[PDB]
């Protein structure tokens, strides 16, 4: 995949499974245009988001839906999404893995960019 | 102080000093409206951004300018900003501290919400 | 302070309050010798750990006791401490703040090293 | 795999490749006994460290060697290792994945424990 998203639940120490993910790309008119979406697999991973051809250069936002992921803990999180914005592919082709370690009031995210 | 932003340089182990922070609030037309702005201090801290009265419930985005901040490292970062989005207030006065520990291809952020 | 420790609860979005912290310094014979201890304040901070004089150069370990901090959540964490090791003071004096963002199965820590 | 380690370079946005990892187990005399070793792959991963039979309950330390790893960067890190300690395997086998996002003065680590 040119783009993969991996989400871990840092509270329970498990992949975050069946979590909805929306990807957007910044359009000419400065709006976020929907790009790809899905739900995480059993390994916390969302593969098959885009194709080489479709994954053009631009600014991308990854939105991971957390609103009620935390419901069973009794905690309302800091925001309904965990969001990460990255600027893509200005030097040839790159594949991107956006990895996110999520808690209700904190998250760590790393973009791994390979060629 | 309803809203404080603290930015740390995780590569150099130092406050991120004199770094521009823009705060926005999600507006009626779904765009981000400029809400408050400042530059981090020698302690990497940004105080006096807003007032209890201006800081109503809503969805806020903290945008930390990182474009050229690691020029001197010779690394172009994952994106020209570090962005943290949080949903505010609900009940009545809540004080927010958004702490970000920044690296070019990563970040960790925690929202500390008190009384 | 030559050394300060700040601990945040990443699950509840709070300072982690009244949490025990042990600091060790690696001894000549390659054991951790107790250095300082205490519990975090209402701001998640532990001040007055050491002095200028006592904070000699060396390898230090900070243990933050987390075992039952999580109890009320119904979660047993990855380890009974969150631990950070750092190498201290290799030129002139430096002040160190160790900041830790903790969850049961994850943490992020940053050492902020400034010269006074 | 009972124990897998994955290391990401948060400064360059890559896997941490060819990095030495030493695993220890807390021994009877309270010292750290050498338990397993390897070097991370091209994908920042370290597999085949131990077997289900050797990996009994106990306290384990994962030591990632970072001393000269950002020297090209011109940065001496907070410590010559990144260390993660976890308490293992109350019950029967669990698979552990220790994921570590490393910067010179900072790191984020998550233990993913699965059945
Ligand atoms: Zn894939
Ligand atoms: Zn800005
Ligand atoms: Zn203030
Ligand atoms: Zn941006
Ligand atoms: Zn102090
Ligand atoms: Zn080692
Ligand atoms: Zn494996
Ligand atoms: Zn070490």
């Amino acid at each position: 995949c040119p783009l993969m998203v991996k989400v871990l639940d840092a509270v329970r120490g498990s992949p975050a499974i069946n979590v909805a993910v929306h990807v957007f790309r910044k359009a000419a008119d400065d709006t976020w245009e929907p790009f790809a979406s899905g739900k995480t697999s059993e390994s916390g991973e969302l593969h098959g988001l885009t194709t080489e051809e479709e994954f053009v250069e631009g600014i991308y936002k990854v939105e991971i839906d957390t609103k009620s992921y935390w419901k069973a803990l009794g905690i309302s999180p800091m925001h309904e999404h965990a969001e990460v914005v990255f600027t893509a592919n200005d030097s040839g082709p790159r594949r991107y893995t956006i990895a996110a370690m999520l808690s209700p009031y904190s998250y760590s995210t790393t973009a791994v960019v390979t060629n």
